[PDB]
Formats: structure tokens, C-alpha cells, sequence
């Protein structure tokens, strides 16, 4: 391995969704964005 980021995904539990936990702020960024919930 070499070029294998540990990019990790997680559980978000903004959207439910398994996602890089090494993007998961950017993420929760478009995730917030997206998840206006009314
Ligand atoms: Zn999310």
C-alpha cells in the first residue's frame, strides 16, 4: 500500500451516511447545506 489514503468512513450521523471521516467537515458542510430540515 502506498497511494491507499486512509480516508476511513464513518458513520454521519447528520445524513446517516458513511463517509470519510477525513471529510467529514467538508462533508457536513454540503450535509448541513443540504440537510435544512423543516
Ligand atoms: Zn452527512
Amino acid at each position: 500500500g502506498k497511494q491507499q489514503e486512509s480516508s476511513q468512513y464513518i458513520h454521519c450521523e447528520n445524513c446517516g451516511r458513511d463517509v470519510s471521516a477525513n471529510r467529514l467537515a467538508a462533508h457536513l458542510q454540503r450535509c448541513l447545506s443540504r440537510g435544512a430540515r423543516r
